[PDB]
């Protein structure tokens, strides 16, 4: 079928050439005009809603990490609005737990690190337990070049939808003021630096799982809880005095008491009896950031002068 070889096709890497789509058209077997108006009824219709470049956090570097703040009700919705201005939470949620607060945090180089950041954040919010947990993707050698400004400016104007069309390298090219195949060459270069990754197209009750784990076991664990029904993303980060909690599994059900089952069968099979499920109740803020945006640091600023009295 032409949908399931074109659907399939898009979400592989596309090379980084002057026509993509006239190799990707050749390989599927159909004429690329056509190839092209299908793409736009996949992404039209939303079983893909997008195709973009896929760039490495950490590789731009971004510092990431998952904050969670001790907010009570009383001032939750406030704390969690304040958390959302932020252009660098991604992700933000209300969840079960004394940190009732957890969002995702990336921070551009050069403005603040990362920890001085959530500390004007907690200290602006009257917030007294935080936590600053880094976590890296279970997805089961690359060295961080501080980018030119060239590269961010190249990471800025690329990063959004991919254009649907016979030569989406040249209006990026034509505003970067090179030619197509300069653009390409630095493409490929941030692409062997695993900066690039690729080019492609990609419940009721939700719980962030939360298990302490022995280093020498995370490995078969993460592979034995990846092979369950509800279970998605699993990330790991090291144990800490105020977090022992070390492999973080995303867990979805049609209802919480499900999710527990699960939760506890884990812990009956692979003895770990050290764990917590939290339940996401809401979503304050899911969006994917900007990078190189200047919107940042314009927020940066104004959160240091809020806090100068």
């Amino acid at each position: 079928n032409e949908f399931d070889k074109i659907l399939k096709i898009i979400q592989k890497d596309i090379p980084l050439v002057k026509e993509p789509f006239s190799v990707l058209a050749q390989e599927v077997g159909i004429e690329e005009g056509k190839l092209l108006k299908t793409i736009e009824k996949l992404v039209e219709d939303g079983i893909v809603r997008h195709i973009a470049p896929i760039y490495d956090s950490r590789l731009l570097g971004y510092d990431s990490a998952l904050i969670a703040f001790k907010v009570d009700r009383q001032k939750l919705e406030e704390v969690a609005n304040f958390v959302n201005a932020c252009p660098g939470v991604s992700h933000n949620y209300e969840r079960t737990h004394d940190f009732n607060l957890w969002f995702t945090l990336a921070v551009p180089p050069e403005i603040s690190e990362l920890e001085d950041v959530v500390r004007l954040m907690a200290e602006r919010e009257r917030v007294k337990d935080y936590l600053v947990l880094r976590v890296v993707r279970l997805f089961k050698v690359y060295t961080y070049t501080p980018l030119t400004e060239e590269e961010k400016r190249i990471v800025s104007i690329t990063q959004g939808s991919f254009p649907l069309v016979e030569r989406p390298f040249l209006e990026y090219a034509k505003r970067l003021r090179m030619s197509e195949e300069e653009l390409l060459e630095k493409l490929s270069a941030l692409k062997e630096r695993g900066v690039l990754r690729r080019i492609s197209a990609v419940y009721v009750a939700n719980a962030m799982s939360v298990w302490e784990v022995p280093e020498d076991a995370i490995e078969e664990v993460g592979r034995y809880i990846a092979g369950f029904k509800g279970v998605s993303h699993c990330y790991q980060r090291t144990t800490s005095e105020k977090f022992r909690y070390n492999l973080f599994a995303m867990m979805h059900g049609k209802g919480q008491e499900e999710i527990k089952l699960l939760a506890e069968t884990i812990s009956r099979e692979k003895a770990l009896s050290k764990y917590a499920l939290l339940f996401s109740t809401r979503e304050f803020k899911k969006v994917r950031i900007k990078y190189f945006s200047e919107e940042f640091e314009r927020w940066f600023k104004e959160l240091i002068s809020a806090l100068e009295h």
